[PDB]
């Protein structure tokens, strides 16, 4: 029954750090996909904005 | 949020640049519109007013 308690506990620490672990892996995966999207509009914007003009 | 103040003042910039570059469109074309009928009328009377005087 000493070693129920250590369980018990082992099990919900165990849990505690998965929960963790998946809170983070969607912020990480947000944060991926918004610096993907910023660095494609800003090079594509800049560089066909400023190509074109200057053509023209 | 402060890359969306910034992404903010670049999207004003940015259509401040292309409404400048409308403005001056609409000058330079109407220039060359002026340039191209006084050409054409300057030296279509002259030629044609001595020529036939002379002639005649």
């Amino acid at each position: 029954r000493t070693m129920s308690e250590n369980l018990r506990r082992n099990l919900a620490a165990l849990e505690a750090k998965i929960s963790e672990a998946k809170t983070k892996k969607n912020m990480l995966q947000a944060r991926a996909k918004a610096a993907k999207a910023n660095a494609e509009l800003q090079q594509t914007l800049a560089a066909a904005a400023a190509a074109a003009a200057a053509a023209a």
